[PDB]
DNA sequence: TAACCGCGTTC
DNA sequence: TCTTGAACGCGGTTA
């Protein structure tokens, strides 16, 4: 059936292709030189792999290859094709009669299989692989995956007969062919990646196309030119709405291509001509833009394709194009008849994102979620401006847009311009890098290495090492629709995670003292422990043995000369040292570290089994996890109890209008079950909910092959090298080479690039441990997450337990801790090496290190020294090492209005620089939330720099307090009313459409069903939507979520806006419409009231300082403490 | 009061 | 058909 239908878009695709350039290469037929050895003595073409995807091609049904698309060295482009038979392999219950079910398989499958042959792969569930033991399977070879979907829909039955009861006949008989079948094996693997797999091929990577096939011309050094092309539309829009697809027309589109710049105007709409200018933000930022002012909005989007056909991009950058621009341009072009796919070649796919066959497209806006590692309010297209090319970029009220096509055209015509060089420099400094060379290492073509969440790209990486040790791959996982656990039905099981702890809030400054009583005992321990331990810095940290100089003595009595006058005063009170300690790829390296992997992890069935189950186990290394599970308090009994009524059908046909309990889908089952058993847990138990903790042990196997540590330790060091260049370039020619009067912002541009690439692949490499629990998940186990989580408490807490009894730590998160530690203690040393050089010592960090070394050390870390001979060599491993965050000048942690409670994971700390080094959790970092706490804090963290002391510090904290206050005390009558307006909003996102939140209340929901009255149905029609609110007074004493009332209103038609107001206050007699009158100021007087004793007052308390901003008071605890 | 829920952060 | 994790904060309701 399909195989026309799908080679109709083959033979459509093969024309755009050619279109473009992109004719179908086939290389000269050689005899000779095979080896890759003497690569130029073999004919073809050197290409630059830009791009691959699945085809299907008739013979030179239809035969599945892949084209790859290449650009030349000379210049210009050119495609092939590999030709590979998708395959899947049939598993066997016992592995001898199985000439007996390739006998029936080769019969049954007679309409759609091509090949068979039978083959061994490792397989690392299987008892003793690690002594050579192979598994046996049937490899099932189609001519398409076509045909290979028709075998899997005939093997599912008898998959599906075979887990199911043989029903016997003659039931006093004191086996069948098919009932051998096992499974099914590596049946969902996508075919390009198959391929691209198999064949070893990598976008990003140089290649000569030879009859033979493909070789990697390994001596190109660097990737090619692609003629990188990115745009973006501005579009006409109706007073506070969306812009609609039908109503609305598109004004302008501007794009660059490799730094020439562009925009089409829609003279219809925009009403002046307009002129060749130039935008160029930044200096290394040129923007030229030739014009192009079009009589038509046809004429428009006709000139935007011609341009694009003419100039031929291999790459379409756009910022979330996928999801607005182009859905924009294809309706509008739908409109007129146009056929966007005959124009340029793009069309949307399976998921409605809008691509090519010969340029990808590559939405700016993918990266910026997942890789940028900005927070979601600064995932917008002007912050991560800022952010990441630092300037800021041409602003433009929307409401003002459709407007200003007439009024004010030359204006925003150079907002449309700054939407493009924003995207295409954005594209080219951070995205195209990345993509392209991480393309080089996973199997996928740029589109889906740019999309795939990063759970799937560790997957396919993990791919590509079990595929290259010819290790079988596992099915994906499957969860069980309900589970249980001592009787009671389970909610949720996961593990105890990371540990956190707030520890102690307020201010903490460089120059103001601080009161220390160090532990005795500690500084016993650690005077004991100095030799070792520096020995250890010297041995590890820089690997560079011992003796490298002479100071190893010139610094070990210095240290003491700290460690002695120290331990007799172990009461003191002076200046701090703010320093926080965090150890560099936590997970990862406890991973690699207890070679831990999901295959690693064995049983009693499993370890037993095992031929290296001799005297001296060194290889069953035993660790505890923490096991959490979230039931019912519904024992065996109540739980069984309530299986019930099962007896209320109710629902729909398509004459069915009638089912029962076992008619509908054990899913929907399950989900009626939900609600019934949650009833008779709370009537009996006063409790809905119970959780409980219990400590597992898990065997982690040390002699288990490591394909899966192996690929997380390779995926690090990738990163380390960019974290190499980042610290590198910080003290590079950014510290000690310029005299700050060379202004080489060159290396402040390369430690943008390398800190941004660094992180570019902390979310990926973190993933590598999330996955073991991703759902359709290849190499699940809850056991190794589990492991890695408490190790990392275990680790961070024990370093804590040291640095308490030496030092007050402040705050505390997984594998970081914050502390003020004595301005007087042993900082950081340059032991000196005769080489000439000097190293770097950092006494608190190489402290906590040893101890590290000295108790989390891997003694049982086997590795496989011999393959033929199957010999382990034991040895000790640990990657684990703190990294010191240099001292700063301040620190600010809010407390609780809970009593005793503290705030984790909020803060401000500071540079001795003074600029705002790092800011965490706050409302100010947040989407949404008040923009008046946002502007406050913003305002306010600064301002704690200012003051000569503690006490008076807090002071001139205090005064933007009361300033802060005398704006809502005043009723916002100090404020301007186009400038308030703003600073009083809140924003907050919907995740879901608004017909998804049935039967809860939320300031978003009621917002969104106002909105929807107010400004219309479509106004909720798609998930996302920002409710911009206020909340009324009116009506007195009433719910928040009743008073949330859209600010759109107060940009509205008077007539409406009164109807509406008056709706939304069960105040008919409403006649003022005064926005001030509505707003109710009581409160938004708690919430900065909830910020003021948050970040200042009861941390002022907690401190010994008397309440500097009384105009909000302590709660009845704080006060009925003073005493 | 305590248990929740949704967002959106920190790890 | 896509699909890393768990611990927190906070405003808000729910029982
Ligand atoms: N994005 C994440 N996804 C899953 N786990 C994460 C993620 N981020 C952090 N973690 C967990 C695992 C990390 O090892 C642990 C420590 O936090 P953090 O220090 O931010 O990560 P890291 O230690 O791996 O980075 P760095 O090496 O830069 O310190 O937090
Ligand atoms: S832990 Fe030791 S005995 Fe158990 S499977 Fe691994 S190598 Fe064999
Ligand atoms: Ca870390």
């Amino acid at each position: 059936a399909l195989s026309a239908q799908q080679l109709l878009n083959a033979s459509k695709i093969d024309d755009i292709d050619s279109m473009m350039g992109f004719e179908r290469y086939v290389p000269p037929q050689y005899n000779g030189r095979f080896d890759a050895k003497d690569i130029d003595q073999i004919p073809g073409r050197v290409g630059w792999l830009t791009n691959m995807h699945a085809t299907l091609v008739s013979q030179e049904q239809g035969i599945s290859g892949v084209d790859f698309y290449f650009l030349d060295e000379e210049g210009g482009s050119f495609k092939s094709t590999v030709v590979y038979d998708p395959y899947f392999f049939i598993a066997c219950n016992d592995e001898s009669r199985v000439n007996d079910v390739e006998e029936l398989v080769k019969k049954y499958l007679e309409s759609c299989l091509k090949s068979l042959q039978i083959i061994r792969k490792e397989d690392l569930t299987m008892d003793n692989h690690l002594l050579g033991l192979q598994k046996t399977l049937i490899k099932l070879s189609f001519v398409n995956s076509n045909q290979l979907f028709e075998a899997r829909k005939l093997l599912r039955p008898i998959l599906q007969d075979n887990a199911n009861n043989n029903v016997q006949r003659n039931i006093y008989n004191v086996v069948d062919a098919k009932h051998l079948i096992e499974d099914i094996r590596e049946y969902d693997v996508p075919y390009h990646v198959r391929v691209s797999i198999d064949k070893d091929i990598r976008v990003g990577k140089w290649y000569k196309v030879t009859q033979q096939g493909f070789i990697e011309d390994t001596r190109k050094i660097a990737f090619a030119d692609p003629v990188v092309m990115a745009f973006a539309i501005a579009t006409t829009k109706p007073p506070l709405k969306f812009p609609d697809s039908a109503v609305d027309q598109i004004m302008m589109i501007s794009y660059m291509i490799d730094g020439e710049g562009f925009l089409i105007t829609n003279r219809e709409i925009i009403s002046e001509d307009i002129e060749d200018f130039e935008y160029t933000p930044k200096p290394e930022y040129p923007g030229f833009f030739t014009i192009f002012n079009e009589n038509d909005e046809v004429a428009l989007l006709q000139r935007f394709f011609e341009h694009i056909r003419d100039v031929r991009p291999t790459v379409i950058s756009t910022f979330n194009g996928d999801f607005f621009d182009w859905p924009f341009i294809h309706n509008r072009s739908k409109i007129h008849g146009l056929d966007m796919f005959d124009e340029i070649g793009f069309a949307p796919d399976a998921e409605g994102e809008y691509k090519s066959s010969y340029c990808s497209h590559m939405d700016c806006f993918r990266w910026v979620k997942r890789d940028s590692y900005l927070p979601q309010g600064s995932q917008g297209l002007k912050a991560v401006t800022q952010s990441k090319l630092g300037y800021n970029p041409i602003e433009l009220d929307p409401e003002l847009m459709t407007p200003y096509a007439f009024e004010k055209p030359q204006h925003l015509s150079e907002y449309s311009v700054s939407d493009a060089v924003a995207t295409y420099y954005l594209y080219m400094k951070y995205v195209h890098p990345f993509i392209f060379s991480l393309c080089t290492i996973i199997p996928l073509n740029p589109d889906e290495t740019l999309r795939k969440g990063t759970g799937t790209l560790c997957e396919m990486l993990l791919m590509v090492q079990a595929y290259q040790h010819n290790i079988l791959l596992p099915n994906k996982h499957t969860d069980p629709i309900e589970r249980f656990y001592d009787g009671h039905l389970l909610e949720s099981e996961t593990y105890v995670g990371g540990h956190v702890e707030s520890l102690e809030a307020g201010v903490f400054r460089s120059d103001l003292k601080n009161e220390f009583k160090i532990d005795p005992s500690a500084i016993d321990e650690l005077l004991q422990e100095l030799p070792e331990a520096l020995k250890f810095s010297v041995e590890v940290e820089n690997k560079s043995s011992v003796d490298k100089v002479t100071n190893f003595e010139e610094i070990k009595n210095q240290i003491t000369q700290k460690l002695l006058e120290l331990k007799e005063n172990n009461i003191r009170n002076e200046l701090p040292l703010i320093y926080h300690v965090d150890v560099a790829s936590m997970y990862p390296n406890i991973m690699t570290t207890n070679r831990l992997q999901p295959d690693s992890i064995k049983a009693e069935r499993d370890c037993a089994s095992c031929d290296f189950n001799r005297p001296g186990k060194t290889c069953a290394r035993k660790l505890k996890w923490a096991w959490r599970g979230e039931f019912f308090p519904s024992k065996m009994d109540e739980y069984n109890m309530i299986k019930r009524a099962l007896q209320n059908e109710t629902f729909p046909n398509k004459k069915k209008k009638v089912l029962t309990f076992d008619e509908l889908s054990y899913a929907d089952q399950v989900i009626h079950i939900k609600k019934r058993l949650t009833e008779y847990s709370r009537k009996v138990y006063h409790r809905v909910k119970v959780s409980e903790i219990v400590e597992r042990e898990a065997i982690v196997c040390q002699r288990e092959n490591p394909f899966y540590v192996d690929t997380v330790k390779s995926f690090r060091d990738r990163r380390y090298e960019f974290k190499g260049l980042a610290k590198t370039w910080k003290g590079n020619l950014s510290k000690i080479d310029p005299s700050d009067k060379h202004a080489r912002d060159e290396a402040k541009k390369m430690i943008v690039l390398y800190d941004s690439l660094q992180l570019a692949h902390k979310v990926i490499l973190n993933s590598f441990y999330g996955y073991v629990m991703r759902k359709g998940s290849r190499w699940y186990s809850m056991e190794m997450a589990g492991i890695t989580c408490l190790t990392g408490a275990t680790i961070i807490q024990m370093a804590r337990a040291l640095v308490e009894r030496v030092g007050r730590p402040l705050e505390l998160d997984t594998d970081g801790i914050w502390c003020i530690l004595p301005k007087s203690f042993p900082e950081t040393y340059f032991f000196t090496l005769e080489n000439g050089k000097k190293l770097y010592l950092s006494y608190p960090c190489s402290m906590l290190n040893y101890r590290v070394h000295q108790k989390f050390t891997n003694h049982q870390y086997q590795e496989l020294k011999d393959p033929l001979n199957y010999i382990y060599e034991t040895h000790s491993e640990n990657t684990i090492f703190f990294e010191v965050d240099g001292p700063y000048k301040a620190m600010i942690l809010p407390s609780s209005k809970e009593e005793g409670k503290g705030i984790k994971k909020r803060y401000a700390v500071f540079n001795e620089d003074g600029s705002l080094a790092e800011l965490k959790g706050f409302e100010l970092k947040r989407r949404g939330e008040l923009q008046l706490i946002k502007n406050f804090q913003s305002d306010i963290f600064k301002v704690f720099l200012e003051g000569d002391t503690l006490e008076g510090c807090y002071s001139a904290v205090a005064s933007v307090c009361n300033r802060w206050l005398d704006v809502l005390d005043s009723h916002g009558l100090m404020l301007e009313d186009e400038d308030l307006v703003s600073l009083i909003c809140e924003n907050r996102s919907m995740s879901k459409t608004l017909k998804e939140y049935e039967g809860q209340k939320s300031t978003s929901i009621t917002t969104a069903r106002r909105l929807g009255d107010f400004l219309g149905e479509d106004m909720v029609k798609d998930k996302g939507l920002q409710c911009k609110y206020i909340i009324s007074s009116k009506p007195f004493n009433a719910p928040v979520t009743e008073r949330a009332i859209p600010v759109a209103i107060f940009s509205a038609d008077i007539p409406i806006k009164r109807s509406f107001l008056r709706r939304w206050t069960l105040d008919p007699s409403l006649e003022d419409l005064d926005i001030r009158t509505i707003i109710d100021w009581g409160y938004y007087r708690e919430r900065l009231g909830s910020a003021i004793q948050k970040i200042i007052t009861i941390p002022a308390a907690l401190q010994g300082v008397s309440n500097p901003v009384p105009r909000v008071e302590h709660p009845d605890w704080l006060k009925r403490k003073i005493a």
